[PDB]
């Protein structure tokens, strides 16, 4: 078998930022203690990870970004208890060591061992996948643009074999990072009024938190019109573009809702959009949900009177879910019927399709490309 | 009698902003319709009112300041049904109509009949001070510092009989904030860890909060070492001040509860604590509750991953209160003995005696002054 030994396989290779992939052979050092090494099956494209390559988010290159997965188990480390050989898992980018402050904090999420400061290896502090002797990163905790990872025990999450890794893919960022974010972190209120800043993979899962919330109303904002097809399938009462009127957007919302915008949840990743999406919710009972990450050395500027008269104001990191719990339960709930994670997925691609993917999501003509192995 | 005339008394009117108070003989004009003239007994002095006089909180003048206060009702205009000549009120600067979106929302309480934007004037858009034929204008929906004044229905609170004006009359505002900041605002849970920034008068009122909230450990941050005496006798675990070391404040109160800081209220109004306090609580489950005013005009510049993280920012306004119904209910628990609003009147000074109370507060030596007619 392979379980023991350096594995050869390829990967989707990032050398520089702002260059392009190159998929390559690589060198999977097998998992070392509580590690376990995943051989992956199917993978997502995520605005983070295209983040990389632009500059918006730093990282240790050579890179192998990717994070939103689902694969089966090849071999597990040393004291691996949780799962064996076989198991279909999901590598969880946000770890739950279940000792760390957060962790042990109901209302917490973001473990200890979460890598959201560009570290680029694991707890070992240090790399497993190797190339042209040149050792290569990790990426949040992850990395899934490769055949095989390896990732610490405290980033795995074992879930049905029943579940379909094309689909169930989505649960590993995407789906579930959007639907907690107004279930979870907002916890959206029936009735209430909902509006989304970015009509995304992300943006649309929190339109389905919302939906069963029981939001009486869910607003979708977004700069292309031809994404507003497919959220109003998925939950959207109406949607509406910013270039749309002239006047500010919070006061066409203002004016649209009777100034009762309950909940507000910005899934892009821009400064601007961050406080028109804060002022936009009412001033004194609006919540304005953070999902998307701000870019990277930037500082936002903004007037505190929007926050004082009353506003909450709260990030979201993966939906504010306990990753090792939440997974397994969120894709019981998929395979229970409850939603339809097919309405996301646009595109599915061979690995080797990488660039084709990417650019799809770039020219804005995909919400989830799903590349399979 | 008086009723149905114009009154003639004293005011300590502002005639320019950064001037001194001015004892004038004022002409308080009678009540409207559903308006109420009420005669002042007692009224503290918050630290607002100073903002006025010192140009951090805009204003029209001339301006009779004054919002903390407690007195009896002389005249009620037509339609006036809540109380009746002889009642003992309590001014509104937060009204509550009842019927606009704020009011009618469980969790808000900033009714749309306030006056945050400095309009000077009642719900009919005058003034009802006269001053040597000039025109004086109102402040916050009250206006105190004078032994009359005029205040819409929607500003007036119906309290029992038996409560003591000069105790009573912090539940206007100090108390009321400071109290309600922790204990419905930010909902401090049982056994939390919080911290308090400033120790005047209502943040002292903030540590009697989380107090009752039932925190198992609340620290007390001023400059001013000479408060936290004071402090501790209302409830605080300990005190520290910003100058005791040179290490930034959030990593103190990090080393000092193991990153545990649940809970952090920024009861100063400076832009650069409001900072301090948002890094002061734990990136992913703390809260941060801004209880003072920003100063007039001033943008907030902070680094957005603060927030990304899963940080809780908040404003408060009252103490999110809902005017009209909390007020009384609160006074009610003060004359069952629940809370000691005597360890907060430091001074007791007659009207005429102003000008000392502001210099008693600007001197740091004093929690909350009552000025008494
Ligand atoms: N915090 C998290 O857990 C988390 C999870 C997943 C993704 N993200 C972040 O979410 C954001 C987007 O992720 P996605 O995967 O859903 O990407 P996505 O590309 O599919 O969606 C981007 C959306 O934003 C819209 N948009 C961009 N600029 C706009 C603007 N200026 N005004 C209005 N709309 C604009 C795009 O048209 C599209 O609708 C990024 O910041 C990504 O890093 C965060
Ligand atoms: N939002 C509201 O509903 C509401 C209600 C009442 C009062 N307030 C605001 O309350 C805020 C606090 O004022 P107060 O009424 O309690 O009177 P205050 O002036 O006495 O409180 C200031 C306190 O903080 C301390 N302090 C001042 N600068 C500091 C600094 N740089 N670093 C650390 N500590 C500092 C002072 O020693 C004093 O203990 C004021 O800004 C006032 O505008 C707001
Ligand atoms: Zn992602
Ligand atoms: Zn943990
Ligand atoms: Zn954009
Ligand atoms: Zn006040
Ligand atoms: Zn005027
Ligand atoms: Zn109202
Ligand atoms: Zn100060
Ligand atoms: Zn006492």
């Amino acid at each position: 078998g392979t379980a023991g030994k350096v594995i050869k396989c390829k990967a989707a290779v990032l050398w520089e930022q702002k260059q392009p992939f190159s998929i390559e052979e690589i060198e999977v050092a097998p998992p070392k203690t509580k590690e376990v090494r995943i051989k992956i099956l199917a993978t997502g494209i995520c605005r983070t990870d295209d983040h990389v390559i632009k500059g918006t988010m730093v990282s240790k290159f050579p890179v192998i970004v990717g994070h939103e997965a689902t694969g089966i188990v090849e071999s597990i480390g040393e004291g691996v208890t949780t799962v064996k050989p076989g198991d279909k898992v999901i590598p969880l980018f946000l770890p739950q060591c279940r000792e760390c402050n957060a962790c042990r904090n109901p209302d917490g999420n973001l473990c200890i061992r979460s890598d959201i400061t560009g570290r680029g290896v694991l707890a070992d502090g240090t790399t497993r996948f190797t190339c042209k002797g040149k050792p290569v990163h990790h990426f949040m905790n992850t990395s899934t643009f490769t055949e095989y990872t390896v990732v610490d025990e405290s980033s795995v999450a074992k879930i049905d074999d029943a579940a379909p890794p094309e689909k169930v893919c989505l649960i590993g960022c995407g789906f579930s990072t959007g639907y907690g974010a107004a279930v979870k972190t907002g916890k959206v209120k029936p009735g209430s009024t909902c509006v989304v800043f970015g009509l995304g993979g992300v943006g649309l899962s929190v339109i389905m938190g919302c939906k069963s919330a029981g939001a009486s109303r869910i607003i979708g904002i977004d700069l292309n019109k031809d994404k507003f097809e497919k959220a109003m399938a998925v939950g959207a009462t109406e949607c509406i573009s910013p270039k749309d009127s002239t006047k500010p957007i919070s006061e066409v919302l203002s004016e649209m809702t009777g100034n009762n915008v309950g909940y507000t949840f910005e899934v892009i990743g821009h400064l601007e959009t961050m406080i028109d999406a804060l002022a936009s919710c009412h001033m004194n009972y609006g919540t304005s949900v953070v999902v998307g990450v701000p870019p990277s050395a930037k500082m936002l500027t903004y007037d505190p009177m929007l926050l004082f008269t009353g506003r909450t104001w709260k990030g979201c990191v993966f939906g504010g879910l306990k990753s090792r719990d939440d997974v397994p339960k969120l894709v019981t709930e998929f395979l229970a019927k409850k939603f339809d994670l097919d309405q996301l997925i646009t595109h599915v691609l061979p690995f080797k399709k990488i660039s084709e993917g990417f650019e799809l999501l770039n020219s804005g003509q995909s919400i989830r490309t799903v590349l399979t192995f």
